[PDB]
């Protein structure tokens, strides 16, 4: 519930863990179509779904796992925090 925490901590794994040589600096910024840098596919996704698990404290269901959401970094933030209420009240 804050946006900008969920996204720089995210954007920043895919800088240490994901890529590697595409993540200088500011490679990943704020609105980076992730899907049309093709970083993000079933191979890598999950270890962002489970990062954003612990750290956010998201439980992110598989079946929510669409282009829309996976897009730009803005799209993953603000449907975390809608999955956060979800598991609010779960």
């Amino acid at each position: 519930m804050d946006g900008e925490e969920v996204k720089e901590k995210i954007r920043r794994y895919i800088m240490e863990d994901l890529i590697g040589p595409s993540a200088k600096e500011d490679e990943l910024d704020d609105q980076t179509p992730l899907l049309e840098w093709g970083i993000l596919n079933s191979m890598n996704i999950v270890k962002l779904m489970v990062y954003i698990r612990d750290e956010m404290g998201v439980s992110i269901p598989s079946t929510h796992i669409t282009g829309k959401y996976f897009k730009d970094l803005n799209a993953i933030s603000r449907t975390v925090e809608q999955l956060k209420a979800e598991s609010a009240l779960e």
